[PDB]
Order: structure tokens, then C-alpha cells, then sequence
């Protein structure tokens, strides 16, 4: 059938993929040829490069809480100190603004 | 035709990196044709994936540095605590300890 034009496509498309859009469609899939065979392996690569960013992104997303978790912890645990040590609860908490601020400016964006 | 075996052996590197094999060789780069552009953006893919796995991991390097800093400093102020704040001592270097274990896990 015709070759220059699909291949074409399918490196257009896959340039799309290549540099992050993992949702471009893969045309020539259904090819009883060459073209097809490339296409498919195409969206393969495509499917592990999804399957790859999407377990990553899932785990991303507890880090923040999960870290949030102790270091509330440690705000609560400041606020139960002896009266005579109001200097070190406080530097303690200057240290878990630090770490929240890490979380809030940072590491919310992985 | 002529042009058939260098598309299926294209289709089978796809499918090497498919499997997560980044330095299988990328072949029919030199050649000026469409099919040479697409071996190209191959192996600019196989390079750029190798690299930003690196990219990510000092990245998380830099984030576990950055937390250990002041993390460090509330592990060293707890040691100042009172005999009767003891339990909150422990109990604060414990939250550090959980801190630190989601970190690796995460370097992990």
C-alpha cells in the first residue's frame, strides 16, 4: 500500500509522544503491513510510557501528606512542653515551618 | 520493499525501550530520508530517558538534603528537653525517624 505518507504520521506522532503527550493517538494500527507493525510497537511505547508516569504520579501524591502526618506531630507534641522551655518549642517550630515550606513550594509540585 | 526491513527493526527497538532496554543500540540513524528521522528522534527519546531518570534522582537527592537540615536541628534541640518532657523527646525523634523512612522510600 502506501508508505511514505503513514510514516510520516507516525513520526509526527510519535514526536508528540516522545516529548510528553502520552494521549497522542496512534494512527495504522489496524495494518496488515510493515506500517502496522511499527504502529503498534508505537503504541506500545506509548502505553509503558503512560503506565511509567501514571505509578509515579500516584505515589507523588502521598509524599505531602505523609510527611505532613509527623511533622503536625511534632507541632503537637511542642505544644504539650514544659512552660520553661517556650524558647526550644518555639525554634522547634521554626524548623517545621522550614520543612513545610520544602513541602509546600517544592515538593507539591513533583 | 527495500524500505520494510529497516521499519521492522524499528518497530522492534520501539519495542526494546517498550521494555525498558535504554541502551539497546538505535539503528538506520544515518541515513537522510523520513525513515532517518524517525531512527533520530529514537535515540534522542532513548538519551532524554536516561537522562531524566538521573535528573529525577538528584532531584529527590536534593529534596532529602534540604528536609535534613532542619530535621537535624529539631533532632539536636530535643536532646536540650527536660527530664519531665523525656516522653515528648522520644516522642518527637520518633516523628523524625518516620520522616526519614518516607524519605528513603521515596529516594527508593
Amino acid at each position: 500500500s502506501t508508505i511514505t505518507r503513514p510514516i510520516i504520521e507516525l513520526s509526527n506522532t510519535f514526536d508528540k509522544i516522545a516529548e510528553g503527550n502520552l494521549e497522542a493517538e496512534v494512527p495504522h494500527q489496524n495494518r496488515a503491513d510493515e506500517i502496522g507493525i511499527l504502529a503498534k510497537s508505537i503504541e506500545r511505547l506509548r502505553r509503558s510510557l503512560k503506565q511509567l508516569a501514571d505509578d509515579r504520579t500516584l505515589l507523588m501524591a502521598g509524599v505531602s501528606h505523609d510527611l505532613r502526618t509527623p511533622l503536625t506531630r511534632i507541632r503537637l507534641a511542642t505544644e504539650m512542653m514544659s512552660e520553661q522551655d517556650g524558647y526550644l518549642a518555639e525554634s522547634i517550630n521554626k524548623d517545621i515551618e522550614e520543612c513545610n515550606a520544602i513541602i509546600e513550594q517544592f515538593i507539591d509540585y513533583l
